[PDB]
């Protein structure tokens, strides 16, 4: 199983991961975009794209207060960088990083459902511009050649 | 499993716990809040409000309920409420989030009972004026790592306290 | 599992509980309330309760058609007691006893799913007037105390 | 499990029971009512009115289909239909609950087929200006105790039947 | 389990039944109808029919394209032949046979839900006339009198 | 389990398969359309339309991934997609259902992950001007049986194709 791990400005959290230490652990994470522009109109249809929040699954950690106040000031955070790294520790290629910039915390969703020896909670953000860098990665786990990258300015509607 | 409990004002409860005995035992709980800010404006335009939902908890059906069900009816509030998680292991162990609420209405109660059930179950939300939020972190050992990391929200008044 | 019972009127049941002999014998139950006033308006935001009709599940049995008449006719009854028992018998403590008074069948919803022995069907009852009492018990199952008592007169919105 | 039997005007099913012969076999239903009226009014105000819903049975496809089918759009009624629930064990076991309709109209079909399945079901919804309700309670050995318990309304009046 | 097939204009699918070689092989099917009158309004309520597609699941199959065509084009085929036979092979009883006369295809929803060896398909049949016959059998499997017919004609509002 | 691939544009994916290495490996697609005329009007009358809906698609998060969502996000079309599906066997197996997009826009991207996950999944949709269906019959011991049989069809235009 890959592993994740989410910072968010420089609020801290509780992973104990040797190359993300202090960072927040993340459990799941779910993202999103649409657009509206049609082929079926011809003639040369145009739309526009609208992206969605990015959410994440996390821990109840030190770093709950802090996104609470976040949410609630609707103060933003220059930065926040999603990693997801190979299965097998540190040194593991992290193959999908995703940069959010300009952040809002949109909504803190928590609560203990019972039998829970860890709590979770839900956080989604808000934000103005991303950057989404994948690895490939070459049979034996070594980097095929550089990035493959996506960035995109939604607050001005265009590329990054 | 952590053990949960909460207080609301001087209501009674059945906990049998060595701390919180007479607090109501808290068998699931869940909270959230939302931010309609948008970071797509910009030119420091966009600016939200937050929006802090009332507190869900469930309980067994105890000597607060009826106590409970008059507060839902007469809309009378309570100074305090307090929701207190606490790392499994018992009564020493560290109580590493705490939620108190000021100025606090019970909003709903929800009950009833099936089966086969040997203790009936009921669902209880609390409406407030302010809330605070304290998270103790801990060491590997379980110990106390620093002072707790704290979040206060006058609702009412739209601002930190 | 608690023992539960339903008394509507002078409505004979099938229950063949010892103490509560003829009344209706109690599956499930579901009942609720809620406030619609708010904190967040402070300078002294009041608002009402709404409080919900009250379910209950039972056998289908002598009691249907007259309910179904109730039902039908809009005739209400003086009073209907739900009574919850512990686990043991009628020596047993009643510790969650909830009378309605002024009680008119809302529903009756019925039939047969298939392979079942007993049919059942699901009941409920709106009323002007609701008081609950519950009773605490010591460590041994004996009483403790007085019972722990709400009562509310919904039709003038005033306690009872 | 009950048996359960339906007959509907002089329209012929598949039943081989020894006393519903060429009834419909139910292998599900399901009904209902409820009143609009309101005990929180007082003074003699918040009268309503019943609302009777229609009756849904399920049946195996059978010869009675295309009947029920040719019902449903003609609009025609047949003068009665009756549910009989009977105790588990045959013939003479007591038809504790027989409910009868009068003037009624097939409202709905809904067929088809799927797996797997040896035998297609199908379900069937009936509308009715009528209604009987016939409840025999019954001793702890089976045997009748007193007479049937009776409801009756005429939904088309709005008064008892 | 009975053994279904289709038969939708000269359209050849790829049945490999010995009776009914060529038509669709058909997985699942669904049907209805509703009438709007009601006997509460006395007098002498008076209301119509409402008939449903038929829709059936079928293998993607070499009528496929076919059906996609004609779900396009809007073109409707003379007739379509539900036949729905008791198990055992093709000297059975073919105990309901559903005839549906102007026949267009009003949807085509298809797709591999992964981990399939065979991918499926839903198509749905919209009709002018409807005809229906059940073929009633004696204890033995042999056939009891005559077929059990209804007719309809939808686009006239009578019988057929 | 029948092998599914697509190909958009000249995108890259990290499909390992003999034929269609390069492409993206398809784990689930769906497709549909409906035709809104009715045979019930009758005369000549009750002429409707198709409409078609756009292709959905499950794939492994790859290095097609920043790709898809550039064209999501410019609205830049592709010239052509292919998705085929060939049955179980390997690559000399019959290609038995072709579906030709022309002029494809990326309609959405949804994408994340959880567990426990050892690869990541996402969905993506994509919406086009032209489609053509190509399905090839195969005798029973799997050759093909005659041509395939074809359905085109412009959707912007209208007619077929």
């Amino acid at each position: 199983a890959v592993d994740m791990f989410i910072k968010i400005g420089d609020v801290k959290g509780e992973s104990k991961d040797k190359t993300h230490a202090e960072e927040i652990d993340v459990l799941a994470w779910s993202w999103g975009m649409s657009q509206s522009g049609s082929m079926h109109m011809g003639g040369g249809g145009a739309g526009k794209v609208n992206v969605q929040d990015l959410s994440f699954t996390k821990y109840i950690d030190k770093s709950t207060p802090n996104l609470m106040m976040a949410c609630s000031s609707g103060k933003h955070y220059p930065q926040a960088k999603l990693t997801i790294r190979k299965a097998g520790g540190e040194n593991q290629v992290e193959y999908l990083i995703i940069t959010l910039k300009e952040v809002l915390v949109s909504s803190v969703s928590t609560g203990g459902s019972g039998g829970e020896d860890r709590l979770t909670e839900n956080v989604t953000l808000n934000f103005a511009q991303v950057q989404v860098d994948y690895q490939p990665q070459k049979a034996d786990g070594a980097k095929d050649g550089g990035p493959v990258k996506y960035g995109w300015n939604i607050r001005q509607n265009v590329q990054a």
